[PDB]
């Protein structure tokens, strides 16, 4: 547009809290669409939690975000339910990949507009090995994530494999870009 966006080795993060129930992806997306973010942050190391007693309460969000919490724009007030919306880019070579995500509650990850990892409901801590997807051309791929907590425990760690599920890595500053330019 007319405003420069910060270039960092991470995704652009937004946190939203609510006192309504989050049951599914559409509920969290409606929350995101309903207001300005309760806080913004840089999501440079996307391995959050685990903790207890509601992500949206007290300092639980800070604890959940860990290393990334130092970039919070503000300390949100309490809510019962809450979640994050992350957007930016991830450097991937052409090839085949799959996510394996540990989470409480649900989430959705999309790459180049296509969902590649989805849990459309609340759940206690579970790890799902998602189906494989292909990247046609090497470079920075567009990626967005949503995750939420309806209450209770909370964790979010979406790991990626490039080698058919033999090894997995966290998405972090090695490969993330907020704008699709290279972070130095
Ligand atoms: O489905 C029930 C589960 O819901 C999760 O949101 C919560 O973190 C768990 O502790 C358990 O209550
Ligand atoms: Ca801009
Ligand atoms: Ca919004
Ligand atoms: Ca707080
Ligand atoms: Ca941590
Ligand atoms: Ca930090
Ligand atoms: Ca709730
Ligand atoms: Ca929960």
């Amino acid at each position: 547009d007319s405003t420069p966006d910060s270039l960092f080795a991470g995704l652009v993060g937004e946190y939203y809290g609510t006192n309504s129930q989050l049951n599914n992806i559409s509920d969290f997306r409606a929350l995101v669409d309903s207001k300005e973010a309760d806080a913004t942050f840089e999501a440079a190391n996307i391995s959050y939690g685990r903790g207890s007693s509601d992500v949206a309460k007290g300092t639980h969000l800070q604890e959940f975000l860990g290393s990334d919490a130092s970039t919070l724009s503000t300390d949100p007030g309490d809510n019962t339910d809450g979640g994050i919306y992350l957007q930016g880019y991830v450097y991937l070579e052409a090839g085949t990949y799959n996510f394996k995500v540990t989470a409480d509650d649900g989430y959705e990850i999309t790459i180049n507009g296509n969902p590649v990892a989805t849990v459309d409901n609340n759940q206690s801590v579970y790890t799902v090995t998602h189906a494989s997807f292909t990247i046609s051309e090497s470079g920075y791929q567009a990626i967005d994530m949503i995750w939420w907590d309806q209450g209770g425990d909370y964790v979010f760690q979406p790991t990626l494999s490039a080698d058919g599920g033999s090894t997995y890595f966290v998405l972090d500053s090695a490969i993330l870009s907020s704008t699709g330019e290279t972070p130095y």
